[PDB]
């Protein structure tokens, strides 16, 4: 048994969470970034421990089902909440993409609520009546999901939401962006994230990325 | 408008959550019960404020919908109390399973309140789709599951989850916990009410617990 035990993970989560909040309040950006990076290290340990990441022939596989435990989801949902606060994203609703986003959205709401900036936080989810929650000049939605490859899943949710005239999506937040790309006529990588952001006019944020976080696990 | 504002609801939730935990730790049962009953009052105010309860005539004299409870001020109270049912009744479990869809955002947050008890090194939660059970499974001794859902009428929805779980040989359900039991019944040959809860418990051999019940909590709202 080769990884930090859950009791140690939690202790480290608590310490890092306190420092990250403290530094955000003090507006010390360099320290904030650094403590975020430490939390991301802890999260990568978790991903390996619970085997959310597996290696060997893509050269890695990612599954979020093994992250449905509170010690793991605390880290994840805390960091989703931090992306919202750090980037000062304004919203009326958070929407958890079915199914993986759904247990994330309540718990992320819980971490946001600790900022004391909100009198409540209203969250939604989509089935497969297709949008459920406290509904009915445009209301703004941030969508949460686990993984971004080409944007196929987020595009389907956008289709469901096009029906609802008074709703607008203003951001996507995700645990992992795979940094997928296509090569163009000049032998340059054109990333799906950039193509997707351009097509739908909405920014995507991610806790982790293949390039910054996963590739250094490969060897 | 006519109801406590969300800031006040939260302040009251915090106060009552602290007293409830304190009294459970001290094993003062009468005080614990009493503070639970205060939280239930607050929850009833929430159900009326967000119109999770509506009155008149439906297909019964009240209608219940949990979609308006998907906000943290309301789900705090609900999920806290689901956690307290687990603790108070000393229910042992390896997993919590949130019934799709309503139970799913409840299960993580209920896991969060359980985790505050410091009895657990982690809490592992599941959910079903409609491959069919998602979470930290190795499994196809038995692992124990408590199922969480919003409303119990005859048990049709819980029965469907049991069917999905029958495939998994190493899993066993040891309790159902629910926000509301409607206390539905049939009348028998002696003009006695036989409750679906009792019939359901007997058929599947698994206890059901509920935060609220029609008889104890909702009837007095009617007039």
């Amino acid at each position: 048994n080769e990884f930090l035990c859950d009791e140690e993970i939690y202790k480290s989560f608590v310490h890092l969470k306190d420092k990250i909040c403290e530094e955000r309040k003090k507006k010390e950006l360099v320290s904030y970034s650094s403590y975020i990076k430490e939390m991301k290290k802890l999260l990568k340990v978790v991903l390996l421990k619970y085997k959310a990441l597996k290696f060997g022939e893509s050269n890695y596989f990612f599954s979020s089902g093994v992250l449905n435990n509170i010690v793991s989801s605390n880290i994840i949902c805390f960091l989703l909440s931090e992306l919202i606060l750090k980037n000062k994203l304004s919203f009326d609703y958070l929407l958890g993409a079915s199914y993986k986003g759904i247990p994330m959205v309540s718990l992320t709401s819980h971490f946001l609520f600790e900022s004391k900036k909100y009198s409540n936080i209203f969250y939604l989810y989509d089935r497969k009546n297709v949008i459920v929650g406290n509904l009915d000049e445009k209301k703004n939605i941030i969508i949460i999901d686990d993984v971004f490859t080409c944007g196929t899943a987020l595009t389907e949710i956008l289709a469901k939401l096009k029906t609802y005239e008074h709703l607008k999506v203003v951001a996507f937040i995700v645990l992992l962006n795979r940094n997928e790309y296509e090569i163009n006529e000049n032998n340059q990588k054109i990333y799906f994230k950039d193509i997707f952001e351009k097509r739908v006019g909405i920014p995507l944020y991610s806790i982790l990325s293949y390039k910054d976080d996963i590739q250094s696990m490969i060897h």
